[PDB]
């Protein structure tokens, strides 16, 4: 009866409260994402219990094994009942599993430490002081990984064969790296998180350029759950209330320092 | 086996071309959703035909009556398969047709006559001397007659009463009435049609503040259509590998005169 949420810790989505270590279940969590699991919860009259992914992923299938990992491979192997979190709908995914209709809408952009002498995606692909990757196991390199657009195409020739590894396991250690490379490194991401980041201290990174290609986060369930149906209009209901851009002005904006 | 396509005559997504009364079939239009209509019947393999609504409407549900009208009617009642156009994705609809994911993203903003001293929708509601309104039996409208949100409801409740109504029938009108009003008429539309107008001679409009809420445009089909779940993955292929973003450059500034 209660149905499992996975999810994965992506700062302001999903966070450990301060005090996590004295609460118990899905108290120990906050966030984007932890407000919106309970709106949904409480609009569709259920009880969840939100769990974070085990390896930490948001999914890719790998090409050896050809087994889905992350959040996506909970979904698909039966691990969790519905995926609350900044996932990205992609034709891949959509093969393997059901989206909601996006609760938000991003797009990939650039993250690079401020002073970089990068505008656009067209100036990092021509050139090899400044090194740029993204988050493995991520759609976005996915999107790298697949694209036959000339500029992306050459970007992703680079990054998959830089050394060392341009590929980051977490968007913390993605963002950590542009801090510290003294602009050498420049972190592509989606605008969302590029945004939320530029309004945490030490604000010593931006986002340039505009978005590569536009996207949208929905929540996803295993393929023909009866579920994905009624989340997906509790979605829609809570955008047209305002309740979605409620949420984002409090986690990015109410509580921004820059 | 020919497939019926719903869509409605607006600029940029779908145009009669200059020399149409000499063409028949799909040949006389041009546009937007004409190319998109275009790819997907090629990608999914069938043979179509275009066919403009009848009232030229997008669809609302009337409250006496409780008649779909419009193309979401043409899918409701089985006139048409699956309609190509700037379709908004809604609640009220979704409880009736399906959609596909948002082909486009967007919001509902402000249109002006340049000069005019409104830069919000704050300013808009907190005034009387510049009329507003929006586009009948559309999303826009069903909007702002369903919001509960201050600002909103506000602007609702002087529109339902505004005389003379402000309301207009077709895009093309409410912008004609912005263009001759002097400054006296802002007109709520999409930013995607804000957009594109603003790009157009005589070039006296302008978008204004940011956008209200953020929507998405999806093709939409019957509920539960075979042709669908294809659709919606044919949709996302084409996003993937910049197709429509390909799209919106031609016809939106590939073409644009500002
Ligand atoms: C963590 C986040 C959201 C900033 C992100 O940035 N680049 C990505 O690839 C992702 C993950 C992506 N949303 C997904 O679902 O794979
Ligand atoms: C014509 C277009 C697209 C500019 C528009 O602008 N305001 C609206 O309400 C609509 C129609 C809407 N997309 C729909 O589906 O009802
Ligand atoms: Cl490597
Ligand atoms: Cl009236
Ligand atoms: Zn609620
Ligand atoms: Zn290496
Ligand atoms: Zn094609
Ligand atoms: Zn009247």
């Amino acid at each position: 009866k209660t149905v499992v949420v996975t999810t994965i810790l992506e700062s302001p989505y999903v966070m450990m409260k301060k005090n996590h270590e004295m609460l118990e279940g899905n108290e120990r969590y906050e966030g984007y994402c932890v407000d919106l699991a309970a709106e949904i919860a409480k609009h569709c009259g259920f009880k969840y219990k939100l769990t974070i992914v085990g390896d930490g992923k948001y999914g890719a299938r790998d090409a050896d094994t050809k087994i889905w990992n992350g959040m996506v491979g909970e979904l698909v192997y039966g691990k969790a009942d519905i995926a609350i979190a900044p996932l990205t709908i992609t034709l891949v995914r959509e093969e393997v599993i059901d989206f909601s209709k996006p609760f938000m809408s991003l797009g990939i952009s650039i993250m690079i430490k401020k002073g970089t002498p990068i505008e656009s995606a067209e100036d990092l692909s021509k050139q090899t002081e400044i090194a740029y990757g993204t988050l493995d196991s991520g759609s976005t390199k996915e999107f790298f990984r697949r694209s036959k657009i000339a500029v992306f195409d050459k970007m992703w020739t680079y990054m998959r064969s830089a050394e060392p590894s341009v590929f980051v396991r977490t968007t913390a250690e993605g963002v950590a790296r542009v801090r510290k490379s003294k602009g050498k490194y420049a972190y592509l991401l989606e605008s969302t998180m590029n945004e939320y980041i530029e309004q945490r201290k030490p604000c010593d990174t931006m986002k340039v350029g505009g978005n590569l290609d536009s996207k949208g986060y929905g929540i996803a369930t295993p393929k023909g759950s009866s579920l994905g149906n009624a989340v997906n209009l509790a979605v829609l209901k809570l955008n047209e209330q305002g309740l979605l851009d409620k949420l984002k002005n409090k986690w990015w904006y109410d509580k921004g320092e820059c």
